């Protein structure tokens, strides 16, 4: 494949570091090495997290058009309206952004804290709930926006971010001088997942690639990152066809409800924060933390693999559900 | 001077990044050169920030004197305390935290978000004073079984307080030397002191050390001015700087503290969403908004000789918006 | 009957009034004509409700065994602990509240606001418990009781809702006899009652009372807990306990026990889009609110009743509003908007 | 004087009663006998209060002049503006109000509980910032006939008439009690709840024994207020004398910080009064009002033997916005 045909706008500060989760590997047992690439850490605009990461091949297509609105669409509690308005701010475009109540929750400062708060501090026009009146509403005014979809993920360049992430992989198994044997990875609107499949289907590890259902309707998810790795692949000349094969997604931790965490998900969070000083929310990576650590302790690992864990970010979240954490 | 001499344990990813501010340089009349020296993003570990590298130094004494739990102290909203708890469950240590009610604000829940809410999420015991409690908290590890390492307000007053900031100086040197030319001002938010105490000790060591500008938090100008000499001097002496640090030495701007500590004012405000919309760069109503909105006021007013480079030093902080929420509902 | 033989201590305002619900009523087709008795403004003491009615005759007994602390629960937006917390200031009394979460919600200022905000102004010890405590498994019921002993104190016992306990259901029976007086000047009786009914004295008193004028199957409780069985049982079982106290010339037969299960989801403390919208309508046309976990509840009963048409045509409805408008606080974002 | 001249429409349950707080009185030396008029108890009109007894003089204007919406105005917790939306419903009118922020406070949920969040449940349109002069054009643009109902129904020529009505009841509930009280505390803001007691009280010759506690933090401007009020009030119900200056007195010793901010004393204060009596009162006002009784007493300012009837006027859902400062009580 080849994925520098495509130009990338730097909004990161580079490659994301690995990281060893050595306590929390041997408080499960010690036979699974994990490790955490931390994609939330990857920008200082506005915490960054995975959908910056995915935005560095969309914001090209912006400029070169000459849009002057970035314009998006989330939950409230979305974190990548919140990373749309701040690229925005930093590239000198106007920002709309509908939010759209997504989630069956309600907290007396859940659309006053956490990310929605960042944005409208960024200067984001915030409209709470629309997507094509939205766009036209930006014509409307005289300004030339750029559509954003959910998560970037349906969009012809939304799949090209993580292509990049299997890139970068590689090129730091080379110095590590050894292969990670899986990569957890949360799923909702699938770019994600999707761009994981095509980049180490490339190598083989497709199918290595393991996605954890946070949308909690997990026969959509799985389709879009089939149908968008599929694209995707295309797009890069993948030299091969995505198969059903290569888009693992488990179904077993996304409960109850999109937005709403379990007791396993706070047990997870707790435990990672606690054996490894690494937060995670109760929405997507709480989720994808709790299934590869309930991974590893039912022996789903073989002994001696060396799991990825890929945080996509989403911290900022946890301000939106302050009474579940008022005694830890 | 040598710095080197002192053991530093990994917290950060590394050396943090210095960005320019060219669209708030620009909105401000591209007579002054904005920069931007990340601190703020230094580490996984809870968002970090500057007392993160502080702690680099604290550690290997800690893990020296076989201690097993951390322990230390701050306002409700504190950054220090989320820090230490966070290096704390990294290290597989307890964690201890004095939480008391340093500011005169009253928000409904100002203790179950931001810095606190993630502290009790990393599992350290968070203890809210009431409404002596430091030595109560360490004697409480000791009569349970461990060994406490007492960490001090911001790792302030500490011996090994401010070794942290003098590598601050340390890496802006070798960063300068790849842009190839050298920052004329720094601008650093000031209020228990040992971050701008180890700067002035590090930039002393080129004759730069009243090129660091304070701005005050605190609004306690004199008694956070005598603090910041005071370590500086100490940590002069621990560094084995080849100088004496005069009053001079210590910079400390107290126009932009209003009108409290941990209260903001309406330029604090303003200054805070200019920069964010302007960079995407976001700052918090305690600490960072208010050296930013000094930062920006001086270039306003022509204190800074056109062309200069002021590199802006970003401490971190940002997750105490939260517990500031009303005032930031219509952005 | 003679309810009489027992002591009342006064804690009201004296009967509470029954207005007209004109607008609602007309609102709806004209057909069935709602009235409202106000409960939920009986009191002085910190905005009363259903639950100060039924401690008046309580009080004479913690008084007479000399008790210097009252002990009650509930959960964290419980009414009962709010009222029992402002009865007992006003006699001078200590307090020690053990709150539990009863419900699965996780509101930002859920154990700040409201009833238990009012609690602890009113100086009682509220005691709450984290997460996976279980004051039902634990017993942080009897561990407060036996605090307070250890203490120097002795405690008089309210369970939750003041329901199961052998007083319990008297306060309600005086209800019936209030209606009965005020249907006296009204110059004509009432076809129905509803009532929201979760630990059960409310509607159980209300039985035992209406059963005196063969009205007893003519109270219509609509269920708020989610669990219309167990309610059902303890209503009929404390109705009984209640009819042999006051000396009722009858036995409660199940058939005397109506208790409607529409409107109780999705769970205790949990409003349905119902009951919202019940809620808004009854406010928007008579000025009158009530919350998400009871009120608005037997609201939406009533309401779905008379649009369903289960009532007959002419008849005059009685809704007996038992308070709890507090809670409301607790449920900010729902109502951000209206 | 002629009050049974002005209309007043049924708002409440009726006189509002009176009670003794016996424990607050021994608890503070016994000296003074203190009593409650429970105005905050008034109605069944979302808890109404004493904005509800006088809103019961200007509803008949309103609707005379058939107009279909009430517009009011006032702080983010503004008690009167609830009541405005409550009684609007109830009587099938809709419903405007301007909120402003009146009060340098910035609490999380302070425009989402207590009175405001009532309002909203009430169907009122509730409009957060000419403010007063645009919603009242809006309601004629959009076809309808507004009622203008200023702050606290004060500056308002039939709003001083709801409590001169106050001091009729007070005379008819002494003749039962068999004795008449020698003071009154009552909180003042906007004026035109102290001043028609002024106006009432004046009658018996007791103006001057109505002791007003100032909230607003602005005493010079808020007793003028009340002194004016007072007067045309007095005028339009015929009061065989002219309000003097001396007729109108006003404690500015509890207001502080601010209009909307407590004190330690206000807290305090509003604790002792709870858990003496089991009666709320609010950190903006009635706990300022219970605080000025309480420190008077306590000083000995009131001759020993006297009784003291504080007048409750409500105000206890804006408790809400105040949770961090009772977290614990
Ligand atoms: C440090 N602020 C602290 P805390 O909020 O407790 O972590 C100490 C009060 C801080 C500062 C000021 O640094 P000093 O070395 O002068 O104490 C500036 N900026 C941020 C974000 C801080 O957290
Ligand atoms: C009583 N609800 C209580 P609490 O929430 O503790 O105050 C007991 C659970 C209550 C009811 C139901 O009355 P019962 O006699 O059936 O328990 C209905 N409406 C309101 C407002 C209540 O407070
Ligand atoms: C009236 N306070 C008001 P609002 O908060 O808008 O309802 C007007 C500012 C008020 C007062 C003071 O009465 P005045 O006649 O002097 O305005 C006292 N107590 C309570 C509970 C009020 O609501
Ligand atoms: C992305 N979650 C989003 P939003 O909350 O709007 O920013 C899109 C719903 C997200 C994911 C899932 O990534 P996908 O490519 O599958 O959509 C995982 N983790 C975090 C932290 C996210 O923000």
């Amino acid at each position: 494949m080849n994925l520098q045909r495509f130009p990338r706008y730097p909004l990161t500060f580079g490659p994301t570091p690995i990281q060893p989760l050595a306590r929390l590997s041997k408080h499960l047992g010690g036979k699974v090495h994990l490790y955490a690439k931390r994609e939330d850490c990857n920008s200082g605009l506005a915490f960054g997290g995975n959908k910056t990461r995915k935005l560095e091949y969309l914001i090209p297509e912006a400029l070169a058009q000459g849009c002057d609105t970035l314009v998006s669409i989330g939950g409230i509690q979305s974190n990548q309206t919140r990373q749309v308005a701040a690229v925005a701010a930093h590239l000198g475009m106007k920002c709309v952004l509908v939010q759209e109540n997504w989630v069956n929750y309600s907290d007396a400062v859940y659309d006053r804290v956490g990310n929605i708060q960042m944005s409208r501090i960024l200067g984001a026009d915030v409209r709470l709930v629309s997507w094509e009146d939205a766009l036209e509403s930006v014509r409307a005014a005289g300004g030339k926006p750029y559509a954003i979809p959910a998560g970037c993920s349906d969009h012809p360049l939304g799949g090209l971010g993580f292509v990049g992430f299997a890139e970068e992989v590689r090129a730091q198994e080379a110095e590590l001088g050894f292969k990670f044997d899986y990569v957890v990875v949360c799923s909702v609107t699938g770019s994600t997942q999707a761009g994981m499949v095509v980049g180490f289907a490339a190598d083989g590890r497709a199918d290595r690639v393991i996605g954890v259902d946070a949308s909690a309707k997990p026969a959509q998810t799985r389709e879009q990152i089939t149908r968008i790795a599929r694209q995707t692949a295309e797009k890069v000349g993948l030299e091969r066809d995505i198969m059903r094969a290569d888009v693992v997604l488990d179904e077993r931790f996304a409960g109850p409800e999109y937005g709403l965490p379990n007791e396993g998900t706070l047990e997870a969070i707790r435990l990672c924060a606690r054996t490894e000083g690494m937060l995670t929310d109760p929405v997507y990576e709480g989720k994808s933390m709790h299934g590869m650590i309930e991974m590893v302790r039912n022996g789903e690992f073989p002994e001696g693999s060396r799991v990825l864990y890929a945080h996509l970010g989403g911290v900022p979240a946890l301000n939106g559900y302050s009474f579940i954490f008022r005694d830890g």
